[PDB]
């Protein structure tokens, strides 16, 4: 329940502190939306990551299901993000997310 989100939501903050650890976390499945912008795919969110290197997260929302987890953050230049994680084999990946700010 609340450790398996707890390394989910630092693992995304850690990934949030180091740009290339956001690249491994991301499949083909992988589906990003930002400012009406949409990045989808492996690569795609790699080529993401690089561009969010430029920027005290909060987190407003936590729901936690076994397989997958929805999480909702507050980015503070202020934005709102929502997450969807999926666990796989003891790692995760993201399944999608999207900056509306």
């Amino acid at each position: 329940m609340s450790e398996e989100a707890k390394i989910a939501i630092e693992l995304f903050k850690e990934a949030m502190k180091d740009p290339e650890r956001f690249k491994e976390m991301c499949s083909p499945d992988t589906r990003i939306e930002s400012n009406g912008q949409e990045y989808r795919g492996s690569e795609e969110c790699k080529k993401f990551a690089e561009e969010m290197k430029k920027t005290e997260v909060r987190v407003e929302r936590y729901r936690s299901d076994g397989d997958r987890f929805e999480i909702e953050l507050r980015v503070n230049k202020t934005f709102r993000m929502e997450i969807r994680m999926r666990k796989v084999n003891g790692e995760f990946r993201i399944e999608e997310m999207r900056l509306h700010g």
